[PDB]
């Protein structure tokens, strides 16, 4: 029964997670972590999905995304943290693919992950150099428009969030930028402009 | 149901926010209700929201600036407080864009809100310097600016709000002023009523 | 033709820079502005300009700069601002340049986009301290000097409007000069005034 | 044993306060009392606080504390003395906090303290200028809420002399503001009369 | 016997501790000392540790880590001393929980050499830039929640002296963070914060 | 014949420099003119250097410094401007050692060189903060003592015009200093006051 | 004969030094003075050092260091020359020691040599920013502390010299600090005071 083994699945991954949370190490834990939601969405291919056992499998992707956020949350060096963020986001994003998201509940669910995600990459972000600060966002919108692009559901709804979290990374972007020349400041604020108008016509075209 | 999840989110921001108000530490204390009010924000984004819900919502949000006023009333580093008070007011301005403003009351709150605002404000900025004064004025006005073109409702009220709070922005400016030699005084003025006759403009551009 | 090409040209940048000027943010919009100036100069070097034609270019190029004026006077961070409209003024002169100026229609429209350039820069920066204002006076001499000798025209009538603008700009200098100890002013005075003298001596020779 | 112990580490910061007396640096003889003072509170934190050694540890802070006023009264930087004397308030509120006070004996020591660092805060802050001496009112109000709210004991002896100190900062407030301007007077007045508002409240509050 | 080989071993540890610190050179020394330490735990894991030669293998640690305390406050680069200090509170910290703390004096001598650590490295990082200073203060934050995981013992008084540590390094961050502009000095204060909550939510769940 | 290739030079030397002249960049044209400094040095270096044909030499030399001198009085930034200004003058002093001066006019001409080198120096510097004034006036007075070891001459002659340039700087270093604190008025004249007496030492003993 | 030869080599080592300082690089003099100052304690080390020629070797190191201190008073990039300052200080602490001191002449020439040494790295500092200021009096005193360690002689005047010294340094800090904000103030402060007691405690346990 796919019920059953879905449950089963979410068992052995709720019992998994509470032990690799117990590591004093946040890298280790960080990677432990992926390898786990790697193995789920490799499970998730090999079975069948059906409507009945799809809140379980967005619940499994759910607890193992919120315990890697919390381990990003715990720390380490800046770099290293975020490119393990945008593994662990590309990862999800597959498996929120391939499980796909029906009713109102698991767009709920995977919509506050997508908040909490940019909340925690921005707080990393912040101790960076403005530079290095201006690719992370880069590199952060590239993630958002593809999440945005994978996801169906209301227009509305989704243009809503994505406009709100598009308005929480633009105000980090300013604040951080204050510590350069308006020189430097000009230059990297037409780079981030120029790649946000982008991913706005991109999003607008997939959802609408 | 959304009335429900709405009353749940107002107990739950009640407890928050008296939890938060215990702390000694005002800056503190500005930085986790700042940390709340965008909260709300993506929670009010996050569900439906039609006539029944909408003033829970909107009492939610006046229950958080309100404690967040106070907090700025308490102290601390004046040019550290303005920003954050500025900060809060967009935030605040977005929560309210998103919600929407449609009975009488409703519009009450938050033309109070609004005045409060503006009274702490100045207050704050009381004691800087002349030229810092005449700076933090001009971002007053372009937020109160951005207040009131945000909103909607009856014309002839808000446009008898927005005259008593810039009469009450010119009286502060004018009484200020009087610390410089008339040099000085006659180019921060020239500045001041400049910038005051574009959001003029601009505000009877946008009401009517 | 030349004409059509130039009025379909016409429409969609009185189009674009209508939908531009709805944004809120100022910084975002001069910067939007500043890349539709630079198109429409890609555009200008890449047709023809006959005595047509050359009326609706000016037309083109007076519409931008008198947006990215008014969005200047909106607000925003002081030396941003006046670095902004230093790029935007250079690349003015650039598009007049390449379209030349012969009619009495044009020069007036010029003339009268150069005063509102040095009204609008030294508006904005009233609000700086008496050292960087004694910079930023410097670039705009060295502005206006580059502009008047790309113009060609009547002597006599761009000699008044050099002048009076020499005048508003050295007003403006004796007013904020006055909030310093004397040797300072001994000092700022000595840079302004040999500065001004050169750019004198240089529009003289152009001109004439 | 708690009382044996307690009573040598009085000698021994005795002794210590004495050796650092004899500096005839103030600055370095408030840094180092500050030092102390800090130990002294590590102390405090790292060994049983019973009803026996409470009064020699309340002794501890007052010699301390005491040897930090005359210091601070023997002159220096009045800016960077106001500072040292908020942190070493602050410092000396923190460990009557942990000590606690119980009997009659200890409430007069440590009411006697502030009645003294008001007096010599006053004492420093008249030779600054009128919007700092202002500031530094409202940053000595803070200073006096926080103490008033951690401290607990008799609520009518300590409203009295709540109070007390109160009129004295008024009559020092008042007696300062007569060398500026009408319109100086008003707005200085006005922050000074809300911050005392609020933080007449505040205490109130937390007394009863 | 265990106690005859914990003395000998405590006597061979100081004599080359104090052979070490003859040498003129600060790194070199911690880099023996670190080794001495290293060499310390790895014989505390080849022996037995009863609850007689307890006291001793603390003793021997205290020893060796005090030694490198003096020496990390001798001199040198900041980046170089503050990473090694890291290290050697990481292995301290090891060889703490390999030995066990049962008695008082035991926990009196951990606690104190935990306060010495945090003071020492709050005084060599003073002198980095502030973004580097909130880097080093985040790892720091790591390191003293990670000692009182480890840690066990009375609650009460563990929970004190965190409390004391979190508001030294409170106060040292504030005092440092005056030196930049007030954007900069948000974000700096949001990841502070972030990770403080985050600490004293572990802790408390590791004591409790 | 060296006399016909010197003036063959010379009109070389006055062509390029009037093609350089008309650009519009003074950065772009101070580049060039150091370029074309460097290859008349070459040139003097590379051919026989009598006493026919030396004013011609000296002649190119004060052409191309005369012509580098004007566009730096053009304008840029100044800290580039004035590194490039120091370059300029280091490659003039190495020209002028390499050809030599032996007469009357050749002097003259080398010395007003000098004095307006001076004049322009100071003009630019005038706008710096006054650590990096006093840093600026330091390296000039380098370069000043490099000049006149070089120079051969009427000692008392060149005597007169050493103590009068160094009469200009310091009237300016004193004029500059009065807008900073006593203290710090106190470090900056102390280290100008005594680089300009080992300065005087050593050209004293240099030209008698 | 070891005084015949100790003779050569002085008049070998004054000759090379007024061959190296006719050269007018600053950098390549103070690089050349501290290659021929390593290879004096070379020699030094190669041969035997008796009392009969004890003079000539000390009067060869002050011939030298004399040298290197004029140099580096010439002038160059501060953070280079102070580099280079502590390089050479710490070859001539090398070489007093492998020579060693024992009549009066040789402790007078040395505690000249030092106290020059410091005038001098206080004049070169004086041009850096307040932190830097502050580290590379931190690393002053390292050498100082060093250099009184290396010494033998009596101790009262050892330990006079030493205050002196001291004092000196104090009065340069608390000049400089007075060009930053208070918080800044008492955190460098602290920071220097705490080095300085360290310093001075290590200096009087070597000297008695
Ligand atoms: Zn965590
Ligand atoms: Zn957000
Ligand atoms: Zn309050
Ligand atoms: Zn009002
Ligand atoms: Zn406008
Ligand atoms: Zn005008
Ligand atoms: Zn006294
Ligand atoms: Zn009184
Ligand atoms: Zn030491
Ligand atoms: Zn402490
Ligand atoms: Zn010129
Ligand atoms: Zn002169
Ligand atoms: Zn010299
Ligand atoms: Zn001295």
């Amino acid at each position: 029964s796919p019920l059953e083994e879905a449950k089963r699945l979410l068992e052995k991954v709720k019992k998994r997670v509470e032990e690799i949370m117990k590591n004093p190490n946040p890298v280790k834990v960080m990677l432990e972590l992926k390898e786990l939601l790697d193995e789920a969405v490799h499970e998730f291919v090999l079975m069948e999905v059906n409507e009945e056992n799809r809140e379980v499998l967005i619940e499994i992707l759910a607890t193992i995304f919120e315990a890697f956020l919390h381990a990003a949350r715990d720390g380490g060096n800046p770099k290293l943290v975020l490119l393990l963020l945008l593994e662990a986001f590309e990862t999800f994003v597959r498996g929120v693919e391939v499980v796909g998201v029906t009713s109102e509940r698991e767009l709920r669910l995977v919509l506050e992950l997508l908040v909490e995600f940019v909340h925690v990459f921005i707080l990393i972000s912040r101790l960076l150099e403005p530079r290095e600060f201006i690719a992370s966002m880069l590199e952060l919108l590239r993630a958002i428009e593809r999440f945005f692009e994978v996801l169906k559901g209301n227009p509305e709804r989704l243009l809503a969030v994505f406009e709100e979290v598009l308005e929480d990374i633009e105000e980090a972007v300013l604040k951080k930028l204050t510590e350069v020349n308006p020189e430097t400041q000009v230059l990297l604020l037409e780079a981030f402009y120029e790649k946000k108008k982008d991913v706005v016509e991109h999003v607008r075209k997939a959802l609408f």
